């Protein structure tokens, strides 16, 4: 029907005209709990209110620090490629991180020490790109979409490093000069970046291969995140990618998180960094807790960016009949949470429920096990 | 149907979990015009997805620069009351513009040199209450509903200066001796703000008004902005309201824009300062022309806050079926804005030519008498 | 004796080594009022906290944002000299004000016209120097000491542009050229600043005028603000000099407040900027009201600086036997207040008592006249 | 020959490869006075150092504050115009301010009101645009070459609004629509800007001028500076064009001064605000006294853009065999100077000689008419 | 006495009113060093100038930037515990080190994973608390106070995340659903904060340690720092403790400084960050010095804070009767000083004597070992 922003005796009805379709997606901000309080940043923006590139081959559209400004330190794009479909050889000051949620794609990139990697990544893989290595993309038969997270907020997409852009603006005699060629050798070099272009689909993995005189990189840039064993607890599961495990992430800490229907992350913070979130699919509610008795709850679906700013209290409940599926990025060299749980839990009974004026039928109810994700009973 | 980021032989369909709602709602943002290009901050937020404060008697929200980062300098509330319910007695930093949208208000004012003033506003009324003047609006027998501008962008309704939270944060015995009563007297002074409250209809205006000995005050609070005379033209009214009209109005230029289907505010930029934009109603898309080759192309609708930096060239046009209505605001003591089609009309014919590379049958159509809302022939 | 920070059952003895000296001058912040809440910047700061600067003729020195950081957009200096005693020919960007506290001394000052205006200052009286505009300051046979208020923060009286300092750091052959001169004629021209420096007594100020080709200064640069006649209300009695009647003294507001013991400042805020505070003698106290159910309390006697940000509640008692003597400082072209009392009877009786749940006992004390200085009953 | 940074018995030879032709460029720079001191910033910047950007029709060069950090308020562009070429009409925040060094062009400019003004400029006249109003420029039959100045230092000519970028990045149907026309009527229009290009040379500027419904502008957009009567003293000129005599130019103050072979720019500061220069011809060098002992000298040619920061002490002496000729701008809404000549001698002349130790013969020299320019004796 | 500003011929007695108390506490600033010179920002604060919250079970004062705005990095907490009052669990985003001044107090942290970590600490003893991880404090018998602090100047105790607000701003049917426990069993949690509260004294502290599954935390978060033995000079003695020996304590480290009367903390850098101080017991005067000629004295005792930026040099030489204690405090992972003595003991003893034109009489007296407290001879 047509909802209101009416909490028992508090609130009104909307008699402005209004965007009913937002409204009920965001039945918890037209309708807050009562325990929130205070002004808090904004903490969510949607894909679908951005501008989308679209260029033969695909698309790419992002959020960044333009967006959402609470999310200084991480930006995103959600880009697409067709089969085939080639982004750019090309360059970032920006470390980049990767998901592939959809399809396939071919990743190449070369380091300062001249070796190559090149490899396959498929849904549930992540690649990890250091500042200023210079990298491609290529979508295999069934294309590719996936998301990409950059450790700068003010990152844009239309602002890399692209080969063809770069030799389009040197001069041509210097271009001749560096690679021992005539001018005329080199007449047919685009005038223009290309960015995304299509293209054939490549032949298989190994006869791309590249091999040099400066041999194997030290570490793989791609990792295989969801065939490691996850931590499970009895509402769902948490797949961690740090530079703990996905040794060269050094600058972004990562955790794909399911919910299913009927249970929620608990309540918990970060003592290292900010947590920056993408939604990839169902339907969710996070209060955040800023301290000085202040806390706003937000919803987040499918497509949407949310954020947690340093140390803030938070929980992330699954308000749909679908599972949900989100990821926790971090701005660090490893993942790290405190559960609310697990901390009442390892302290002396006596000392909790002095705190919270509860008794032992409380306090017996607490875990020293942490479960990051539980079930409602 | 379902909408697809397809253009011509450009783009691709969604293949990830997605938001189809605020896809259809942003048809030139899934899907932008072949002539955007470049990086350009987010003009465009809805108040639907803030956080509502719901208060026995009506709720407010707000979007501010932690909403809309490119708007620094202005931000925006919208306030809710129920009949007779009051918006407490209460002050702030900022200067305030009001647009009342809905029903009825009355309105109080006390300035520097104690003189009152005390009105009631309807539908299409303004109010402007210049900084640190103390204030309080009361709903009539309709309840209310307005949208409220001030001229920082980093406000927060939370942040107001209220009568009974000051007093509430006054020692006892400095209460007493400021107004020479006893502690007693004063006993049952509320312990926190009330912000917004029931209370029953008030009288006649007549019967309000409270005489001084300092006199009236010099300019009138508020303004009959749609009992103006309006700037006519083939598709639509303009209603300005600045001070050299509205003479307090010092900080705050306004205008009430309304485009008939099939028509469009023109093409056209502002020589003085940024605009800040409300979507009273209808359907819209504009695009930005930010220099340097850069433009990007946004969708409105009801409830949507706009924004366009200053001198950035723009046009608004309808595309939906019923009349589009918004407001157009500036930091600034008058309104000024520089047509395209006047521009060109008022230079020589051949010079105008020699830089279109068109012919006199385009120069014949120019017109040297501005018309602000043009409709499609 | 000793006190301690213990309110009823709160707060505890101190246990570790102490200030007890400053503890007994400040017992609104050893034991603030219970309405005191949250974190609010630091409003005090003592002259006898801070570095003097000694010479041959007097001292200065200065309470800066460096020492007391709220305060960004003015700054102080206590400068005194001894009889005859010269503070050298300088300028600076800022604006300079001044009110003499002990004795007498002669200004000049020369305009960017040429104009020349030499005059006499006593206790009482107040001068200012327009930006950039050069000027001297020699203490007549009391000597003189006063307080300068500069409208930038970030000032030092170390840093003026002082005409000896100048002189030293220009090439001999130049200022040779520029007058007319030979080098040798120059020869003897000090080779550092003198700043301040012994003197004998001026003659007659009648014998010092010095006329010249371009007229009389339209505006004079001094002003007698005891010979006004002042506010005066029960308790004590306001002094008020801006450029509505100093004419010269576009971008500093003033007031000298005088407080009998029993009165105080009333409650009251200012719409138009922040106020600085001087304390010439007396003992006060202050709570600033900042908002969102902040309040903190400072204490303030001879010497202080105090600040009260732009729009924020407060009153200033007396808590002395003595009277209090105080300064308020406004970066603005003109003086103005609100005061609680006149607003609240400025308004319907029973919309007051709807916001203070008070009834017609406490609005019949209201005073629509204003009363800045109020005395217990 | 060869010079070295020795002076006396301080400095030494150089002794790695070195730059002869930039040292017998600036030589108070490789040996400055003695009296210089301290760290100064940057004062100097050659247009010589700056990319040139070349098109059909002329050329553009720059100096912001990306190459002279100290100037943020104003920055500046070396224009170069063939016979009848265009500078493509666009808008800019910044407001424009030009000399005409060398030939004569046509501008035109429409007001916000939709009043033309179009005019012929030649060397020695000014013209003035108000932030945001388009406008063009067009060379006549000689050519033109110009200085222009924009009161904001971080300006660049290469991002203004040009009107064919705009309609370039305008939906063709929306152009269509705007001006009451089919998309095959405006299928021509250019696909990138133009910013310069080659045109036939105008006619007649009367039959240029075009009448319209709204009347002509108030105030012309156009000065002739040099037609004015300059400020004559022993060695020069200065001719003042600020708000109080060209009366559109409220952000602009200037002055073209010319200072004959042995004379000097006297001893002077500006009370209101910083300084900005050109240097049209001939050489000079300044002294920036910077307070608390700092000063620093620099040396300028023709093409040199200099520096005064705010009340900073300067002369202007002409080193070379010809007339230097400067440009003095300030981004104010007047001119105003101290000089110290005038400044002594408006003072009691036993007060001065207190200051400098000097004696009668040296304050018998003083001037109380302020005589800009003076000349060596 | 009456102290006045007068040093040998220079200076001058005060006038106006003035705050004898301060000045006496002054002498050094008051009456500076003739080599003291130039604009240095204040390095000195006074706890008991700040505002002191009580609350039932002790008491708590700081000391940030917001009063000392030269100490950016680093801010202090004075707080004061009764007998078997807590400071309730909570947490921040700041590192928390303290010293325990008077009393003792059991400590409570769970770590990232789990662990948990009890523990007793003593006058003398020290605690850190890494950012982010949750803890307590508990007065044993005879109450406690300390100082704090933590490694951002930005703090406020008032804004820590404290377990009870979280809760009561979490909605109940996300805490229910958390636990696994009803609405009705959290029916009596606290609607606001704790912060600080009486209780009983707790247990032995072998009765409250918690065992887990995670095992034992790798490294203690407490220091037994008066249990170390000191380095040891002829006046006085120094305990450091940093990352190298309190393996927990990473951003901050640490020195305790004790100097006897006559004795002298010698002449000494810092290469490594800023210094920032309290004063335990005792009274000091210490000079800057600032680079380029300037430097400023400022007098310290027991409540003070002071400062000394980034390898400015200086010493501390007590000015009383009484042992001297105050703490050194740096943000970084290791205490580093450089001794002036010790500097020139280690080079040629002719290359010394060219520097300060003294002969080997003074270069015989350097030493080559650091002796950080010297006794006056
Ligand atoms: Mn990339
Ligand atoms: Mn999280
Ligand atoms: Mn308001
Ligand atoms: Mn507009
Ligand atoms: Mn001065
Ligand atoms: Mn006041
Ligand atoms: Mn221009
Ligand atoms: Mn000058
Ligand atoms: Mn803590
Ligand atoms: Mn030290």
């Amino acid at each position: 029907d047509i909802p209101q922003p009416i909490r028992g005796d508090k609130g009104a009805t909307v008699k402005i005209p209004r965007n009913i379709e937002r409204d009920r997606q965001n039945p918890d901000m037209l309708v807050p709990p009562e325990t929130d309080h205070g002004t808090v940043s904004n903490m969510k923006f949607s894909f679908s209110d951005t501008h989308n590139r679209l260029e033969k081959g695909g698309y790419a559209r992002e959020v960044t620090v333009r967006e959402l400004p609470i999310s200084e330190n991480l930006a995103s794009v959600n880009m697409r490629l067709k089969p085939g479909a080639i982004r750019e050889l090309h360059f970032h000051k920006e470390a980049e991180w990767a998901y592939m949620i959809y399809g396939s794609a071919r990743v190449t990139i070369v380091d300062e020490k001249g070796r190559s990697f090149i490899d396959d990544v498929g849904e549930g893989d992540l690649w990890y790109f250091p500042s200023g290595l210079p990298h491609s993309i290529q979508a295999l038969e069934e294309g590719a979409e996936f998301l990409l997270v950059f450790d700068d907020g003010s990152f844009s997409e239309n602002s890399t490093f692209q080969l063809t852009d770069w030799l389009a603006h040197t001069p041509k005699e210097v271009i001749a000069a560096n690679f021992g060629v005539t001018k005329e050798e080199i007449s047919n070099l685009p005038g223009k970046e290309k960015y995304i272009f299509e293209n054939q689909l490549p032949g298989s993995l190994k006869d791309d291969i590249v091999e040099g005189p400066n041999g194997e990189v030290p570490y793989p840039f791609t990792y295989r995140l969801l065939e490691q064993e996850p931590i499970e607890s009895e509402g769902g599961k948490v797949y961690i990618a740090d530079s703990t495990n996905f040794k060269v992430s050094k600058t972004i800490a990562s955790a794909l998180v399911t919910v299913e229907p009927g249970a929620m992350r608990e309540l918990h913070w970060h003592p290292n960094t900010h947590e920056w979130q993408y939604y990839i699919s169902g339907k969710a509610r996070m209060t955040v807790f800023a301290s000085d008795g202040h806390a706003r709850t937000f919803n987040y679906q499918a497509g949407d960016v949310g954020y947690v700013p340093f140390a803030m209290g938070h929980y992330v409940e699954n308000i749909g009949d679908e599972p949900l599926v989100f990821l926790e990025i971090f701005k660090d060299d490893h993942y790290a949470d405190v559960s609310l749980n697990q901390w009442l839990a390892m302290l002396p009974e006596t000392f909790v429920q002095a705190h919270l004026d509860l008794g032992k039928d409380f306090t017996d109810v607490l875990s020293k096990e942490k479960h990051p994700v539980v079930k409602k009973k």
